[PDB]
Parts: C-alpha cells; structure tokens; sequence
C-alpha cells in the first residue's frame, strides 16, 4: 500500500527508462531496499552503455539524419541550411504576431530578429526563388534546431531538431507524393506507422501520421491561405517531423530530453 | 584612368567570385558596357550552376561535415551535439565577463542564458564527465553553429559553423596526434596546409594552422590555464576550424557568406 517517493522516482527516471508507476511495497523500509538496489543497477548499466560508445563510437542523432538525407536524396530533394535568425516581418507573414498564441513562445534576439520557431519562413523564401531558376519540381528540405519558450517541467524541449520537407510543383499527385516521402522517413527510423487522410478548410487536404496511436506529425497539400503573402501560386505538399521524438519512440526512451542535443545525455545514457 | 563604380563592383561580387578591382577602361562609356555584359554573363553562369544542383542535388556543407565525421570516427572520436543555450555562469568560467572583449558580441536570451559564441563551455563538461566512465583516451568533437554580434561592415558571420575536437588522456604523443588529426581534416576539405608550433609555456604548446599563408585555426596541447575552473587535471589537446572559411578557400569564394547558412546563396550560387 506504499511505493516510491516523488524524488526517488526522479533518480530512477534519469538513469533508466522503465515505468515505476505501480510497483507496490510492504512498508517504507521495503521500498527503500529495492530503490537502492535498482538505483545502482541502472547506474552501472548506464555506465557500461557509455563504455560501449567509447569502444564503438557513434552518434544516434547524426546516424538518423544521414539516413534521412540519403533516402530523400534518392527522391531528388536538395538539402538546404537556412539561418537560425529570422525577421519580425517574416513571422508576421505566417500570421505570427502579438495576437497569435505562438508569439509569447518566441525567443527575441533584438527588436527585429528572433530565433526561428519553425522552418516555414525560410523554406517559403528558398522554394520560391528556386522556382525562378527551373520549370520543374522544387524539392527541398532542412534539418536543424528550432526554439520555443516552454514551461520548465513541460515535456517539450526548448531547442528541438525539426525536419521539414516540401515539394512545390509535383509532377504527379501531391498527396500521393507526400505519403511516399512519409514511408521513406519511417524506414529510416525503423518503425511502422499509421496514416489517416482527412479534410480541412484552410488547406486542400491534411495527412495525420501517428506511431503506435500517438500523433507525431501532420502534413499539408495544395494551396494554402498564406501562399499569396509568399508569392506562391501553385499546389505544394510538405510535412515536418520532430527528430528527438522519433528517436524516443524507436528507442523506448523516458522523455525527449534523453535523445536530443544535451550536455547530460549521450546516445541515451546519462553522464553525471 | 577610370574604373568600376562601387555600386557596379558590389553587383558583380554578388554573382561571381572574380576580382574586378584592377580592371580599367577608356572612359565611362566603355566602363558602363563591360559591366552590363559581365553582369549578364555572371548571372547566366550562376543560373547554370543552380540548374545543376536541381539536376543533381547536393549540399557542400553537409558533404564536408560527413567527410570530416568519418575520418574522425576512424580515429575513435565520438560526435556529440550540445545545446546552443549556455549559462552566464558557464561563460564566466571561461573568463567571459564584462572584463572580456568577447562579452560585447554575446547574444543574450535572458539574464542567465546566452547563445554560445564557442564550443569550449559545453565540451569542457562532456569531456570531464566522460572521465568518470573510462580510464583511457577521451575523444569527442562537435560540428555546430555559434553566434557573435558583428558590425555592419560584416565580413565575419554572425552565425558560423564551428568544428571543435578534443583529445584527453593522449595514449601517445599528444602533439603528433593533433598534427595527424589536422591532416585528416585538411584532406577532407582538400587543401595543402602548413603548421607553426611555438612554446606557450613549460606546460602548454600552441600550434597555428595556415592555409595559403592565412591563419585558419589555433590549437593548444597540454594542461590549459582554465582547467581548474572545470575540475580538469590532466593534459589534453584541441583546435577549432571555421567550416565556412575553409569552404571559401577551397572553392575560391569571395566571402564566407556565400558558403554558410543562407537564404540567398545555395552551394555558392545566388538565388535572387
């Protein structure tokens, strides 16, 4: 009728990924006996995991990116690296001004610049100017950090790695093209997935993708209301994936902070 | 007698990397003509390269990073991805206070966090805590962007991709280990280089790296002076390279803004 306290679960959740939610005990002394035994059990397995990294070096995040890069490369996508700084006017083009709920989540650098909370601003600009240099499909994507202000015990990261791809002039059907790129992304992760195409009024069609019943991304297809503000006048398709959450699901990790850019974790193992 | 306008020089440096500094003409009529013809020629050459990226997608920055990654991995290095936010305490351990000349160019987020202007802060903590998990050599490196406030003359970038490697607990001669790693990076970019080794102290030895008599990097081997502030008490080696300036020298670009993270350049070609 008693189990772990609120701060000894926190140590077990830092060195291990298993759910100690309902592991009951006889008394307050029996709960302390297994905590110390399990706390050292995870601590030493966490130690041997990093010893394996030192013997067989690798970076889980880089390895995943390079597989996504080479799958999208077979489809004819150009990888671009856009700046992290974005303008106040670019954010205003995406309806993101003071009345928008995402406005208070924005890290401002000066009165005119901020850290990008998404890739749409820079990809809208790049994909349109590429249209000036070709009459065929524009296929670009980017992998890099975006930033948002968050609650401090919230599960969401303040800096997270986003993968956003977009095709601006599909030679085939734009929705079928996006579904095929989804499958390319999922095979790089190694998981199977569920897709559910659903209607919407502000896009032409929406594609909700989910892994094990958990929605992880939603793609758009067709002309959007914000297109004329970016001088875009053709049907397009695109979707964004959070890469830390994908690693967390593939590796059964406790939370997204264990797989992202961090000074306390490395390939999922704790450093201190 | 007469030579190019300053406005004409800027136009030709935005579409080409050729030096039109010392070309002279008869008078204004002949100067205004070669400009219009060179400008039109550079544009279609710039256009022809963008069409080649569309026909054969690539990204010179990713292509170089991965080549560096796989050469360092053969040496037993571990790629780590650390956060971009850093505390003002972590900077203070690096003597980056109001006293320091780097303080003025620091991008602050709030009063206790800033955007990293170098990789030393985060690499200090990851290399030290990995000592708690092995007795042999500690080898890590990061490829990521750091931020510094620059003036509007702006021939240094505000966001630049830094490559910083660290070898701790040498396992051999640390200086020749560093000499070798430099050759690995230089073979990845594909340039002939020279070295210059001077004696900082009885403890540390510095090594300067120049490409075409232009210094591109500075490294130190031994017990660094800021080690006690990070609980580090053993010799190590490290050096950082600007990935943009390296790409600028190999491809002969006119300035590093054509090779970095940009919305106007894509593999060195202008988009607008």
């Amino acid at each position: 009728v008693v189990k772990f306290t609120d701060s000894q679960i926190q140590h077990l959740m830092e060195y291990g990924d298993n759910d100690w939610s309902e592991a009951e005990f006889e008394d307050a002394a029996a709960r302390d006996k297994e905590f110390s035994s399990q706390f050292s059990k995870l601590k030493s397995a966490n130690d041997k995991g990093l010893k394996d990294v030192i013997a067989n070096p690798r970076n889980d995040l880089t390895d995943l990116e390079n597989k996504i890069r080479e799958k999208l490369a077979a489809r004819g996508f150009i990888e671009v690296h856009t700046p992290i700084f974005v303008s106040k006017s670019a954010l205003a083009k995406m309806t993101i001004t003071e009345d928008h709920p995402l406005f208070k989540q924005v890290f401002w650098i000066d009165d005119k610049r901020a850290l990008r909370p998404m890739h749409a601003m820079n990809l809208y600009k790049v994909m349109r100017e590429l249209r000036d240099h070709t009459k065929g499909p524009v296929k670009i994507f980017e992998i890099g950090s975006c930033f948002r202000k968050e609650s401090k015990s919230s599960t969401h990261l303040e800096e997270f790695t986003m993968l956003n791809l977009v095709e601006m002039g599909p030679d085939g059907d734009p929705m079928e093209h996006l579904k095929m790129y989804i499958g390319d992304i999922m095979d790089a992760v190694g998981v199977e997935y569920t897709t559910s195409r659903e209607e919407s009024d502000v896009y032409v069609e929406t594609l909700d993708v989910e892994i094990n019943g958990t929605e992880v991304a939603s793609g758009a297809v067709g002309p959007h209301k914000l297109d004329p503000a970016h001088d875009v006048h053709e049907p397009w398709a695109g979707i964004g994936f959070g890469l830390e959450r994908l690693l967390m699901l593939k590796n059964g990790k406790s939370n997204a902070r264990k797989t992202g850019k961090s000074i306390t974790y490395l390939n999922g193992y704790k450093l201190d």
